């Protein structure tokens, strides 16, 4: 069982666990209660195991898309923020931590894809997808290319597919309708066709993955890529003069990336639920608490309005949140997994020519 009278917190080592431990110190220095921050390997797989026997940490930090499965198993306590605290965070971030109508975690950080561009090769990046073919022809006359990004994973291609009407599961009145999938409607077909035409006209290559795209942009071979906040650390080393901006529009509508929310959940077996609430609301989710974690390792964009307004002085972070609000929350329901594999195969088959766009998307509907 979980020990009463202390807080044990699990958070991945790629986040500011040392900064989180300093927040624990301010807590441990005006409450008396000790906070121990641990970063065990594969914590997202260990947590459901230990929490099923009534053990594990008091608080777990992870991407919200895994918290739906935790909540399905009753591993997470229903949190009780009052309306005043809820208004301190962006409303769409609360959508990411709701399961079966219950809030089951506190939103912390916000992740979304943006357009990354080389200011030297391209000082004013394009605003729409439609102008990218001609811009590629201009750059190819100089021996550069316009755009390279990961075509193997649908996380990277979905923003264009979703723009004109494609969607995963219909989201209304706070619930996903698993009987309503929108991968082969007219809008999804239109965006995927534009993608395939880019490959047929040799503006992109179907075999490009994460590594080929990153290496090409970091060496100045291509003018743009598409990636998230975790990729910036590599571009900084390349000394490529780069910027981050809003994704291009398609048919006048914004590209719609899926939004990931780093969230903090309270173990349902914890005897320290009131201590955890005090720590998360009044120490971590403050300007001073988020600053302590951010100075350790950058969080990207954040769900707390007051601190996001300061972080957005960085145009890369402002662009991240702008794309996040133009996108959609990643569904946390279990059917989401069958969606991703289906769309992954459809995009791969349409890009290579194994299937037409219509046939690939139809097979993805079922
Ligand atoms: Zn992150």
């Amino acid at each position: 069982k979980i020990e009463e009278g202390k807080l044990v917190i699990w958070i991945n080592g790629d986040h500011g666990y040392n900064g989180l431990a300093e927040v624990g110190k301010k807590f441990e220095k005006d409450t008396g209660i000790k906070v121990t921050v641990e970063h065990p390997d594969k914590l997202e797989e260990k947590f459901p195991q230990v929490a099923a026997t009534g053990d594990g940490p008091d608080i777990i930090f992870w991407a919200h898309d895994r918290f739906g499965g935790y909540a399905q198993s009753g591993l997470l306590a229903e949190i009780t923020p009052d309306k005043a605290f809820q208004d301190k965070l962006y409303p769409f971030t609360w959508d990411a931590v709701r399961y079966n109508g219950k809030l089951i975690a506190y939103p912390i950080a916000v992740h979304a894809l943006s357009l990354i561009y080389n200011k030297d090769l391209l000082p004013n990046p394009p605003k729409t997808w439609e102008e990218i073919p001609a811009l590629d022809k201009e750059l190819k006359a100089k021996g550069k290319s316009a755009l390279m990004f990961n075509l193997q994973e649908p996380y990277f291609t979905w923003p264009l597919i979703a723009a004109d009407g494609g969607y995963a599961f219909k989201y209304e009145n706070g619930k996903y309708d698993i009987k309503d999938v929108g991968v082969d409607n007219a809008g999804a077909k239109a965006g995927l066709t534009f993608l395939v035409d880019l490959i047929k006209n040799k503006h992109m290559n179907a075999d490009t993955d994460y590594s080929i795209a990153e290496a090409a942009f970091n060496k100045g071979e291509t003018a743009m890529t598409i990636n998230g906040p975790h990729a910036w650390s590599n571009i900084d080393t390349s000394k490529v003069n780069y910027g981050v901006t809003v994704l291009p529009t398609f048919k006048g509508q914004p590209s719609k990336p899926f939004v990931g929310v780093l969230s903090a959940g309270i173990n349902a077996a914890s005897p320290n639920k009131e201590l955890a609430k005090e720590f998360l609301e009044n120490y971590l989710l403050t300007d001073e608490g988020l600053e302590a974690v951010n100075k350790d390792k950058p969080l990207g964009a954040v769900a707390l309005k007051s601190y996001e307004e300061e972080l957005a002085k960085d145009p890369r972070i402002a662009a991240t949140m702008e794309n996040a609000q133009k996108g959609e929350i990643m569904p946390n329901i279990p059917q989401m997994s069958a969606f991703w594999y289906a769309v992954r195969t459809a995009v791969i088959n349409a890009a290579s020519g194994r299937q037409t766009v219509d046939e690939a998307l139809k097979d993805a509907q079922t």
